[PDB]
């Protein structure tokens, strides 16, 4: 059985660094992450200093 | 990084209702909830005295 | 076996209440109404005295 | 011809005040404004001092 | 107020039996569960020895 | 001229047979059924003795 | 309140004049037919003489 | 960089001739102009004298 | 076992005519060729001498 | 890299059997296949002697 | 309220940096811009010296 | 006429760089390549060395 979580990571730089700051979280909590995938992408602009590009993932990860 | 949890919740008044009982249970429970989204609306009718409204919402909330 | 009928109710008050009007009429017309999922809202704005909100809803009945 | 402008309303009270927000809006710049369609609904939470309902519309008026 | 996970099962016989599975292990796990959304369908092929027929679902729990 | 009708099936088995399950009773009441398009498939858990399966299928009828 | 019927016209002419062949046969059988939206189109060819043009739409017609 | 309006055309006589409707009057008003999406298409019954398609596009033009 | 191939007809006069292009040219290169569902419409206007509608169709043909 | 052919297979049994049949048919003719992906489930049953049931899938294969 | 502005931005280089070409054109333009949502990505090839790679976004911007 | 091909590019370094990979193949292999459209986009985590970014697109290519 896989369980999916729904995170959405955020970077500075691109929507592919900001697909990874999620994966990076569930890696840290979860184990046995097996693939992610791209849900939403947008970019947050007048309440940062600068842009800050955001990637939602669901984080597929084996149970057991 | 951001997280969602999807909640249904129920009113015996209003969808807006509804959608806030929703975050009202997240906010028990969870820190830094930060925005909700819309993601079903429906009504229970033949199994309740009083028609339910549910919303059904993606509650995002801040990690660390 | 469960049926649904596809009815737009509209209200002069709220997205609520026009869910409610269409489920109304639903249930003057069939036995066994359970459920109503919301399919779409809008508003009728020029070609009514009074804004008219209006929620589409897929109404379902159990038959026999 | 229908054009159509995509405005977002708010409300501290619910989803159709919120929808009635953006039309009012449409309704102080536009002449013709004959229907709207909500297209998306979220509620705005951590970054507020009260809950804010948003609602999505397409709002759709009449050239010439 | 209900929650959803978002679980994938798996079968090597059918994608009914793949959907059992995820709601097998809600079950295992989970208080209150009351139903399940299928919202997805597949089958693996080049990395296991049978097909593995995958039904993922939305299974909703009643909270407390 | 084709005519769709919304229903969901229901069996304890599969969803091939709840789907059958919704086209049966179309057949008895119709004639001239000539197909069906699976639109959902769900499976209720707890409001009942054993598991419910669920296919919502539009099942369309030539008119004349 | 507004009812709709799902129905596919047929026509071996253009996707309008299929749509049309829906609307024709719904004002034929209901009063209040108000309007109709496009939900699919596609095309029979292979069990027929001449290519068939197919357009489904939902027809709306006013309840009372 | 591309932005697009959208635009509702309208004709008695097909889905093109409204597509074309639409576009004719991006191409008053707006210089570069060079695509057109379709995103909908309906016909208006029950009040106006003959029917009237519609066809709803995004048009796109260049900037600058 | 049906296959489809995913064609974009093209047509200076309409929606239909175009996606009669594609069908047009999956018949000179298969054999039983069944049906074609729409799958898009579009134009193109600014690199074309004359506006250039477009219709993208699955067309489905049986195998063997 | 992979590529995906758009397939429907059939059964008389079952919606498995039908996803079945069409990895069947990718597999004769094709090497590395690794995956598919349910889009579509649907029944023949008024221009058959048994109700066929179609299970249409991307069939993901890997590329040299 | 916030309105909502449909923009394509292009790059030589990456689907962020057409984000942020579409960006950078609606603050040139419009004051209080907040965010921006990706609708839709591609790839110009058959028509330009090197790929173009295009993101559309919707970007919003606080009126008043 | 267009056809489309649907291709997954991989790359373990960006999204953009994955969707190359999907048009560079095409380009191997297919004269006439026009334009990609991103369709879906995704990680591999738990069966490669290093996370492997990939991107599904649509290649369209001009017949004849
Ligand atoms: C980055 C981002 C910020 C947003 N802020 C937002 N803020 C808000 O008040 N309402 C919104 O709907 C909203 N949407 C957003 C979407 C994205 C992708
Ligand atoms: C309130 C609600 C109840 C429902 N009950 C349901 N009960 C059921 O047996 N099958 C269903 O598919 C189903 N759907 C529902 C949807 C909603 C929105
Ligand atoms: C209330 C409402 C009215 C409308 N009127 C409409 N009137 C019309 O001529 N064309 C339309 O597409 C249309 N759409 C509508 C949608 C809604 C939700
Ligand atoms: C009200 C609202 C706020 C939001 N804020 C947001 N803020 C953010 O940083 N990223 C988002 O994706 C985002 N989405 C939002 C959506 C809604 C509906
Ligand atoms: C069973 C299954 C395996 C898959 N493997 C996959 N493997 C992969 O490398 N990329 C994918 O996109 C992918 N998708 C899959 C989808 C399904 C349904
Ligand atoms: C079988 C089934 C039962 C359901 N019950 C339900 N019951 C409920 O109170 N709210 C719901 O939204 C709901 N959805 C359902 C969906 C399915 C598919
Ligand atoms: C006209 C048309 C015929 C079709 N026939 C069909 N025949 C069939 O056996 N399976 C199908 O999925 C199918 N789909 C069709 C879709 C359209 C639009
Ligand atoms: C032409 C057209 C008219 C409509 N009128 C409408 N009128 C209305 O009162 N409510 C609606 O939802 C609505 N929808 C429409 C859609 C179309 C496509
Ligand atoms: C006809 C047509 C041309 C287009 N050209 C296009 N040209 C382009 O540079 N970017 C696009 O996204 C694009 N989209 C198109 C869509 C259609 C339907
Ligand atoms: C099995 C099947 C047959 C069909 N036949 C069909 N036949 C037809 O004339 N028009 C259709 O749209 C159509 N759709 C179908 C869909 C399915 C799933
Ligand atoms: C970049 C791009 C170019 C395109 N050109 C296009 N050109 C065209 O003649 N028809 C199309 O549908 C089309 N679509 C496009 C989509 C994209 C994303
Ligand atoms: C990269 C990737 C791998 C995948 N593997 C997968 N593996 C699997 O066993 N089931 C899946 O559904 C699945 N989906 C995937 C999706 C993506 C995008
Ligand atoms: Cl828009
Ligand atoms: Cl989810
Ligand atoms: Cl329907
Ligand atoms: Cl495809
Ligand atoms: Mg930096
Ligand atoms: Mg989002
Ligand atoms: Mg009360
Ligand atoms: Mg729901
Ligand atoms: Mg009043
Ligand atoms: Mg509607
Ligand atoms: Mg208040
Ligand atoms: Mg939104
Ligand atoms: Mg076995
Ligand atoms: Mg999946
Ligand atoms: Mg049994
Ligand atoms: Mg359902
Ligand atoms: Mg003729
Ligand atoms: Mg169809
Ligand atoms: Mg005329
Ligand atoms: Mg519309
Ligand atoms: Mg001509
Ligand atoms: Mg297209
Ligand atoms: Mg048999
Ligand atoms: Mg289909
Ligand atoms: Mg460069
Ligand atoms: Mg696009
Ligand atoms: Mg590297
Ligand atoms: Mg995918
Ligand atoms: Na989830
Ligand atoms: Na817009
Ligand atoms: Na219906
Ligand atoms: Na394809």
């Amino acid at each position: 059985v896989f369980k999916k979580v729904l995170l959405t990571g955020t970077s500075e730089e691109s929507f592919t660094a900001a697909a990874d700051d999620a994966i990076d979280r569930a890696e840290d909590t979860l184990d046995n992450v097996v693939w992610a995938e791209v849900v939403d992408q947008g970019v947050e602009i007048g309440a940062v200093e600068e842009r800050t590009y955001q990637t939602e993932v669901q984080v597929a990860f084996e149970l057991d």
